[PDB]
């Protein structure tokens, strides 16, 4: 009855943390994934391809996934760019999945978007005064949201008296069962929080309890796969700094 769902965001193309994650996170029954699959990570049509078969249900679309899809001619010092060679890596199977994703989903006690209810694809909530804007902006007991890259939650009277969100710890549970609440997993594949280690949620309805973790993952190797693609030096460095 009572089910156990992982939730995940900012994969970003990185393979080796989300393969840490998913051997992390144990026996769950189902995957919801916020978005952004790809950009800045070595590894983006892998991503895609493990994003797309493990959540069926609940995938939205981030603001990297969007840029990606842009088809371009190149004829050329463009081709300097790690946002242009993201978009080279994709074939048609990854192209026609991420045009696909819906920007938001609704569904039951929770609404699902890459950024904010109020702009989906595009804005970050990081403080209670955007917090307190999105709240009317969604009428779902809770909505969860990426693109910070970093792990969050405030209730709704917290955002509207202008209470700082709370930055979860490892391990932290958080009981949802009154009010309602804006999430934030934190990043799968791109931590800006200063911990390098992979970020993602639990989230247990029937339990009423959204629980965050953190899990160490084999940075040198995604940094050793990014140089072998030649990306460049500053994306592989902020990798083992968690920044
Ligand atoms: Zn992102
Ligand atoms: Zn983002």
């Amino acid at each position: 009855n009572a089910m156990r769902i992982l939730i995940i965001s900012d994969v970003h193309a990185n393979l080796v943390a989300l393969e840490a994650v998913l051997s992390d996170a144990g026996r769950v029954d189902d995957i919801w994934s916020l978005g952004d699959i790809v950009g800045y990570g070595p590894r983006p049509r892998e991503c895609v391809e493990l994003v797309r078969v493990l959540a069926p249900n609940i995938s939205v679309i981030g603001n990297h996934d969007w840029a990606c899809i842009g088809r371009l001619s190149l004829d050329n010092p463009v081709a300097r760019f790690a946002s242009y060679w993201t978009t080279m890596q994709l074939q048609a199977e990854h192209l026609q999945y991420l045009e696909s994703l819906p920007n938001r989903m609704i569904d039951g006690d929770w609404t699902v978007v890459h950024g904010s209810p109020r702009h989906p694809i595009w804005e970050y909530i990081y403080n209670a005064r955007i917090a307190a804007l999105n709240f009317p902006a969604f009428d779902t007991p809770l909505c969860f949201v990426g693109h910070t890259h970093v792990p969050l939650y405030i209730r709704e009277d917290e955002a509207l008296s202008n209470v700082a969100p709370h930055h979860p710890n490892d391990g932290e549970v958080l009981d949802v069962s009154s009010g309602r609440y804006i999430i934030n997993p934190g990043a799968v594949g791109q931590p800006r929080d200063g911990d390098p280690r992979a970020s993602y949620a639990i989230f247990e309805p029937d339990a009423q309890r959204v629980t965050f973790h953190r899990v160490e993952y084999r940075i040198a190797d995604t940094q050793a796969q990014m140089r072998e693609a030649g990306l460049p030096e500053s994306l592989v460095t902020r990798l083992a700094a968690g920044v």
